[PDB]
């Protein structure tokens, strides 16, 4: 994986992210002053646990669809066998959605973009999942302190996805090789943009997996109780 291989890998990932980012950073930032009123928040809080589950499930389904598109536009991902493509997406797509959230998060007031406006944690009260949602907000809060660029988000989420340590892979060595190349491409791009300092500031890999596991547990129950 030479210099042209590494640089082409960078450009390609950043392109693929720009085409699949779902919401433009510019729009998200412009919308920061569009905040839910006290009445609108109360409105959300009065909703049934079942309605909130439906609305959040819809939000997540759509977010996941763009992540699946992101992976398909990654040359290398398509070269893997069908089993491995599915293993990576099952294990990683929600982890990517978790990371992608920090762009739609405003650290100044602790609000997130949801169904057209920015709103706090308390919007989701009816779900009865305050501890989980609080950890999600905390995770986005810590990421926002890094001020990730669009291209950094692009490369970092590619690395969340292309991880050879997912159980159930059949061509492990081939996924490893793709991961190693993406790691080098990420490091390389950070050096060219004088952003090497964020590397020591990235969360431990277990943090995101751990958050996602607990997230998986809760949504599996809601699905079993009230199928979408
Ligand atoms: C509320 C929520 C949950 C927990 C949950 C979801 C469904 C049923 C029960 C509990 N998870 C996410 C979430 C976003 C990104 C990944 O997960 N949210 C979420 C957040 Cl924190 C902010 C905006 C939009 C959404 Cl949907």
């Amino acid at each position: 994986a030479s210099l042209t291989e590494i640089e082409h890998l960078v450009q390609s990932v950043c392109k693929s992210y720009r085409e699949t980012c779902q919401l433009r950073l510019e729009d998200l930032l412009r919308q920061r002053s569009n905040i839910f009123s006290r009445e609108e928040v109360t409105g959300y809080q009065r909703k049934s646990m079942w309605e909130m589950w439906e609305r959040c499930a819809h939000h997540l389904t759509e977010a996941i669809q763009y992540v699946v598109e992101f992976a398909k536009r990654l040359s290398g991902f398509m070269e893997l066998c069908q089993n491995d493509q599915i293993v990576l997406l099952k294990a990683g797509a929600m982890e990517v959605v978790l990371v992608r959230m920090c762009r739609a998060y405003n650290a100044d007031n602790r609000t997130v973009f949801f169904e057209g406006k920015y709103g706090g944690m308390e919007l989701f009260r009816a779900l009865g999942c305050s501890e989980l949602i609080s950890s999600i907000f905390d995770f986005s809060h810590s990421l926002s302190a890094l001020h990730f660029s669009e291209d950094e988000i692009a490369l970092y989420t590619a690395l969340v996805l292309i991880n050879a340590h997912r159980p159930g892979l059949q061509e492990k060595r081939k996924v490893e090789q793709l991961q190693y190349n993406l790691e080098l491409a990420f490091h390389h791009h950070l050096s060219k943009t004088h952003r090497q300092s964020i590397l020591a500031k990235l969360p431990p890999k277990g943090k995101l997996r751990s958050l996602c596991s607990q997230h998986v547990e809760r949504l599996q129950i809601f699905q079993h109780l009230h199928p979408i």
